[PDB]
């Protein structure tokens, strides 16, 4: 639960990633790699990429990275009342996917930290802590979605 004033926050940070959605959906993905590699192996288009260079140059996972984001900022635009939106990601997530719980949070952190890189000094304590909170809301709802499927 955001209040207005920290939608607000979250909603101007988007503004920031909107400018290059490819760009930083490639930088989110290749930290998600780079710092956890069994989560390359849930994609079998990827694993062939062994090395950062090879995830630098492979304009198929910035297209990638541009699917994800895309669908986030339309669950944030929708700060909250986001079930329709939600339930089919969390669906093909569980059960055609097979993401555990804990990658999302991986990506969650990842999407901090590419912020910070991205923009040093200009993504400040308040924003950090709105974000935060809708990326803890988005993967809280996905949870309740994962426990009626009885997915782990
Ligand atoms: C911010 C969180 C994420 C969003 C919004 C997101 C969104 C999407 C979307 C829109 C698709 C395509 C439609 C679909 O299959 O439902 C997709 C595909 C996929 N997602 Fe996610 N995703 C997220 C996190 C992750 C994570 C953490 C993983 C794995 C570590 C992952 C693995 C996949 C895989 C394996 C595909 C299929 C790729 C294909 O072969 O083309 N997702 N995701």
């Amino acid at each position: 639960g955001l209040s207005d004033g920290e939608w607000q926050q979250v909603l101007n940070v988007w503004g920031k990633v909107e400018a290059d959605i490819a760009g930083h959906g490639q930088e989110v993905l290749i930290r998600l790699f780079t710092g956890h590699p069994e989560t390359l192996e849930k994609f079998d288009k990827f694993k062939h990429l062994k090395t950062e260079a090879e995830m630098k140059a492979s304009e198929d996972l910035k297209k990638h990275g541009t699917v994800v984001l895309t669908a986030l900022g339309g669950i944030l635009k929708k700060k909250g009342h986001h079930e329709a939106e939600l339930k089919p990601l969390a669906q093909s997530h569980a059960t055609k996917h097979k993401i555990p719980i804990k990658y999302l949070e991986f990506i969650s952190d990842a999407i901090i930290h590419v912020l910070h890189s991205k923009h040093p000094g200009d993504f400040g304590a308040d924003a950090q802590g709105a974000m935060t909170k809708a990326l803890e809301l988005f993967r809280n709802d996905i949870a309740a979605k994962y426990k009626e499927l009885g997915f782990q």
